[PDB]
């Protein structure tokens, strides 16, 4: 039996639902301005569109690094506070910012 295969296609499934809740249930509801609940959508789209496939496995290494504890924990960021939402959507455009300086 050899397991590599399906695990990289479970942890890539598990970053995009972390993606899919922030879009569809934080997101909307968040109660930010509207030029950085544009941003955050635009940056979800993005993150979406990188995560929907195994084909560069090594640039989803900095999200599942960045969604530790919503792994570890088994839980989704819509279930967390809005504290550690916000931390989430600013880290990922922190990080897709200075990944696309360096």
């Amino acid at each position: 039996d050899e397991y590599k295969t399906n695990f990289i296609d479970l942890t890539r499934e598990a970053l995009s639902l972390i993606l899919q809740d922030l879009k569809n249930n934080v997101i909307p509801k968040i109660p930010v301005g509207i030029e950085k609940r544009e941003r955050y959508k635009n940056s979800l789209r993005l993150c979406l569109k990188s995560a929907r496939n195994t084909q560069h496995m090594n640039e989803l290494e900095p999200y599942l690094e960045l969604f530790s504890e919503c792994i570890k924990n088994s839980k989704l960021p819509s279930h967390m506070s809005l504290k550690d939402q916000l931390f989430y959507l600013d880290k990922l455009l922190e990080n897709l910012y200075f990944q696309g300086v360096e």
